[PDB]
């Protein structure tokens, strides 16, 4: 009777989720990439027009992987020769096409191996980074102006982030921010001169005779950190004369006293820029608000405008201090910050008034501020039904905080409990995106009335296909631990009979401020495990998890590898007694932080797990990068937290692996969690004589994401799970 | 009923083979280390005396791992702070103890981190190498004389070999040879300046924050090779004046025309040194014989004394040209070289007469020349019973080649078919060492009559223990392939019943000039597999194997990865039809070259094997070192042999692993077969989508020999074999 969602269905993508990625180019229209051609839509009525033909670039000779249309609509940026670097960085080649004259610009071309390119927010200026230096192009076909002269590979970074700032703070390679009307181009500069280098072999294609040694400036816990400087250049004064003058914005003095980080940059108006700085001990941050001094030429940040955000229970912000959203005139702003009760809510600030006023409150949290008009502030929160794993769009009346309206809650409560949104330029319209618990549903709305204009994509195609297959169901609920509730989720096999006993796989991540129990619909490896292998796949959010208040999130401050691993153990202990769970067949797996936790759990000696898999695990915190590790662990010095750094390694628990079956997997070219970390785990297991399974993936990084490696690791892990369970 | 030889018995060494390692210090006495104390024995009667007390070094503060007594008997060299490097090289600290005055010498001490130390053959001079430079000490307590000033880590090596000369040509770190009475100290110097570097990560103890990158000058196939120079210094002219004058011995011109290697140095008399040179294409070698010119001060090598040794079927020598054994006056010498029929035999040379005369002949081979007197030449060969896997000591009368006597053959034919020997200084006595098929047996003999003086060690202790356990048996036999015989051996489970069907594990190495089928008694992993798991463990010697003549050994010249892998397949195919072998459960494993072969066999598509294990395998020849690879494969250039270099990779056979269960294992710090090789195998397997098992050993090298790693790999492989055979 009917088939199931098989491993091959997962690996080969037989059932695909349709999306509807649009890009607003104004307050009334958006672009819609349609594989071949790019269309422009009228939000109000839904009528479209071909903006760019599929055939426009046949005889280009190069495969284009992406394109960027100037705010103007006058030019289009073509990206090709894409070569991936880290999680966000990459280099490519670029050609600009003039839509005014259907020509391909041929002069003063952007160099090959360009590191980053971006239009100004208005008109058609360009800033790009090449050989670590910043360049500006006022017109697509005119010579470009060199802004920085200090770029040097692996040493001086202008306009682009070094390894740790990319991964841990800006989640981007770009370190340059244009002012709203494009007059100013602000940028950061990173000096990695004394940052040690992580080195590892990269074998490359078979033809390479000698393996290459990759070296990337990467500061591990407690090591020397990159240093940073911020600058602002006026792109209307480049003219031709001499080298552009970049005005630096320094300090704050409370930051200069020791190591610190630049952690946010947000333009407030044409002449006001805000900056957030974080001390190396990340429980204290400062926001400066700097104004352009037309007579002086410099930028001054009035101490009256300085705001301090600190924490006494932990670090500041979910992963870094949140970003400010300024009102039109730039004299006030809204920002998500922790409550006195420990819940993240929106607080209203006057740029020159120290105390703010919360506009939202309650035991739930604002996930993020989505749009600000002079009337309303739109935000996403998990307030609805009191479930931390749901997401809904709300709007709050700026003149009366009592008038808060939920805009997504009731649209289709059965199928939609997790939304994200995308507003037009002046928030006249917004696209709601529901991604669970039912199939994704994309809709378009107009802010004046909040009425739904139409359904953009309802995934009906996928729906027809999935009713021919025995799909698994998902249960989102909670259990109680010491007077506080903790949520969990279970992917249940089809025709789940609580009478029968099922094996159970604990899918874990559990890093600080994470969430594995939610209402999102997913087609993944767990779908296959439940549907075909009839394995229940659970996830639990214990101490340390986020979106539930600092009492739960900061529970692991300076204590990684303790409560989050114990709560995973307690959850499974509780699941085993549920009645539909086979005690004798409970397993655990995780990737990255999940791998760390999975390994700490298997070596805890609990005896609750038969077997487990850890993919690219951290094994000891001194091996991970400073910005992340230190944020939760402090410095690994005897005066600070070295003792716990030493008490929380997977290696120290080697002996207890005797009791379980373990699968350790790691990519050899992992630039993030160095192969080193699993190399030390295997060496410790060998030293006490415990047998285990292993698999290395040659040249794969932290994502083990090449087509073949991805297929191979899941296939390998599937064999492992079925064997431990049958 | 009784126990078996278990995996734990192997990993924990519960049944140990006793040895009797002696060291001759004269023609009448030898030393015998007895854990605590070192004794000196009188060969004639067997009476001993305590030479050095166990307690002599209690308050030394350092654990001593070895010691060397000067030829004199006057001093003793103490080795401590031993830190291993490659297969033979290491650094250590040294202290000299004066036995004349029971004192520990405290002045002008040998440096810490010394790379190599050796007494002169006579008296008590010392030569040692430190920071790549040569030093000489005329007296243990006097300032030493710096001989070389060019040493530079990883670049210029004086008196010590670089990585490839250590592994492939001299099998030692030492590159210095004293003359017979210690007057001259000859040495080689290696320049690795343009040799590329192999680089790999070394993780070290957990406390290392950032992994270290090791880099060692290592020339892969076809790359730039180290260059070499030979020198001779007179240690009686060091006196104090100035820097010692080292006299260089160059050429031969037939060698200087291109890349070449220094491949042997053998002193002939107090003033005559011989040297063998090998061209980079290793089918041609030249021997120079150089005499000290007292008036000139230099060394001249008379072209009349030059001898060429070349091969048209393959390379020269088993692994390099063999070494000469000179007669008293140094005007003649005996050397093992290939026959016109292709068999290695002893031939007699006049230093200035071009054509030699073979003194042994037949379809068997002389393994090595063991001792030369004015009367007789003592040698080891596999002549007896026509079995290439046996070893016996023979003596041939130098005045009449017809009088050859076998000295070991009949001593104990049932238990002993594999001997090695150790002669005293002037061959007055010799120690025979039997290592199979029965338990090892060590005996002492006197050459005058060849009578047995006494049994030194008969392993009776082990014998008592082994009769309480169900030990396996060993069968040495042959099968015929295309009119020629090929030997094999099988470790058979106890109470073997040819009626029952047994799973069979093919244990393979099969590199050029190797031999896995022999009469040696062994206690290893195969003993456990047969005794406890009742698995038959076989080994076969096919084309390319040695000790059976060049027709078989050179069969793979320029053709690695072809006939030796095919013959392994044919052997297993034949074994599967034997009647006591289960077709459905045949597996294969090998280490190193064995790993390469095992992988080529599993990827051949034969279907004969269900599963197999490859430990530290070579995967493509361009990744291995020049001296070894090129010897059998030529240069990897289109004009030469690049096509076969490309046709013989494990990676190209990836698709055929779909049919088998494969276990790939490699040490991440393997400086010999770089992890790189298995990294390319796994990446090729992943690319065609074939599932397999893997295990990396952090910081372990080509031997995966630390105590814990050794135990862990055998345990892991045992689980894999039992599961593939459906036991447990
Ligand atoms: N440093 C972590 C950054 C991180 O958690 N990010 C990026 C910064 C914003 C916070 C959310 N997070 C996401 O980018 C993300 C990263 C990794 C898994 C899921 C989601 C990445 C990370 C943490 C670890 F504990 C690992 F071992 C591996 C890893 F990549
Ligand atoms: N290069 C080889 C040197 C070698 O065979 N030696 C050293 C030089 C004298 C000839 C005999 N041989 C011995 O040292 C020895 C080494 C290894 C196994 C058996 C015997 C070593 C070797 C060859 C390979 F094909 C491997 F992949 C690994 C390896 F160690």
């Amino acid at each position: 009777s009917r088939k199931t969602y098989t491993l091959t269905d997962y690996l080969k993508n037989t059932y695909r989720l349709k999306l509807y990625s649009l890009r607003w180019i104004s307050d009334h229209e958006y672009l819609y990439k349609q594989e071949n051609n790019i269309l422009v839509f009228n939000a109000e009525y839904g009528n479209s027009s071909v903006f760019l033909e599929n055939s426009t670039f046949d005889e280009f000779g190069h495969s284009i992987n992406d394109y960027s249309i100037s705010p103007d609509g006058q030019f289009i940026l073509l990206e090709y020769n894409y070569v991936k670097q880290w999680r966000h960085s990459y280099t490519a080649s670029y050609d600009i096409y003039d839509l005014n004259k259907r020509q391909l610009i041929t002069e003063e071309r952007i160099p090959n191996n360009t590191q980053w390119v971006t239009w100004s927010p208005v008109g058609h200026k360009l800033a790009y980074v090449w050989n670590n230096d910043i360049y500006v192009k006022i017109e697509p076909n005119l010579p470009s102006y060199r802004i920085t002269w200090t770029g040097k590979e692996d040493i001086i970074y202008n306009g682009i982030t070094d390894w740790v700032y990319e991964e841990e703070v800006f989640s981007a390679y770009s370190a340059l921010w244009w002012s709203p009307n494009g007059t100013f181009l602000a940028y950061a500069q990173f000096n990695d001169t004394e940052v040690p280098l992580i080195e590892y072999s990269f074998y490359s294609d078979e033809s390479l005779q000698y393996p290459k040694t990759v070296r990337v400036p990467y500061p591990k816990a407690g090591a020397v950190n990159p240093t940073v400087k911020f600058f602002v250049v006026n792109t209307d004064s480049l003219s031709s004369v001499t080298n552009a003058t970049s005005i630096q914005i320094t300090a704050p003095a409370s930051m200069l006293i020791g190591d610190h980080y630049l952690c946010d940059v947000t333009w407030a108006t044409q002449e006001r820029i805000s900056l957030q700085w974080l001390r190396r001990i990340q429980n204290y941050s400062v926001m400066d608000i700097c104004d352009y001094d037309e007579s002086s030429g410099r930028w001054n940040c009035l101490v009256a405008r300085q705001h301090i955000e600190m924490s006494t229970t932990g670090w500041v912000g979910r992963f870094r201090p949140s970003e400010p959203h300024f009102t039109l005139d730039g004299n006030s702003f809204y920002k998500i910050i922790s409550n006195e009760e420990g819940y993240r809510h929106i607080c209203y600030f006057q740029i020159d008034k120290k105390d703010c006023t919360f506009i939202t409150k309650g035991t739930w949290e604002v996930i993020g501020i989505e749009a600000l008009t002079s009337d309303y502030l739109y935000y996403i929160s998990n307030e609805y039904k009191g479930m931390p794993g749901g997401r809904n769009l709300y709007k709050i009346q700026l003149s009366d905080y009592t008038k808060v309206t939920c805009l997504s809650c009731e649209l289709n409560p059965e199928r939609c409990q997790y939304y994200s949104v995308s507003f037009s330029k002046e928030a006249k319209y917004y696209q709601l995106r529901c991604s669970g618990p039912g199939l994704p549903l994309y809709t378009l709305h107009s802010s004046v009335n909040d009425k739904g204009l139409r359904v953009l994509e309802d995934n009906s195609a996928l729906d027809k296909m999935l009713q021919n297959v025995q799909m698994p169901s998902k249960k989102l609920d909670f259990i109680i631990l010491n007077e506080t509730k903790f949520w969990y989720q279970m992917i249940l096999p089809p025709h789940f009979d609580k009478s029968k006993k099922y094996p159970l796989l604990l899918d874990v991540y559990a890093g600080p401020c994470s969430q594995k129990a939610d209402t999102v619909f997913r087609l993944n490896w767990a779908t296959y495990l439940a549907s075909t292998e009839n394995i229940i796949v659970a996830s639990f959010d214990g101490r340390g998890s986020g979106y539930q208040g600092d009492k739960i999130m900061h529970a692991i401050n300076r204590r990684l590898g303790t409560f989050e691993v114990e709560d995973q153990i307690e959850a499974a202990r509780q699941f085993s007694k549920m009645g539909f769970v086979d005690n004798k067949r409970i397993a655990i797996w995780g990737w990255s932080y999940g791998g760390y936790v999975t390994s700490m759990v298997l070596g805890s000696g609990s005896g609750v797990f038969k077997c487990g898999i850890a993919v690219a695990p951290v094994s000891r915190w001194e091996y991970y990068d400073s910005v992340y590790t230190e944020r939760y662990m402090g410095l690994p010095t005897p005066e600070d937290n070295l003792d716990h750094y030493r008490n929380s390694t997977v290696m120290s628990r080697a002996e207890n692996f005797k009791q379980v079956e373990y699968l350790l997997i790691h990519g050899t070219a992992d630039d993030n969690v160095h192969f080193q970390q699993s190399a030390q785990i295997s060496k410790a297991l060998v030293d006490v004589g415990v047998d285990f399974q292993a698999m290395w993936y040659t040249d794969e990084d932290h994502g083990i994401a090449s087509s073949t490696a991805h297929q191979h690791i899941y296939t390998h892990m599937s064999h492992f799970i079925k064997q431990c369970f049958s």
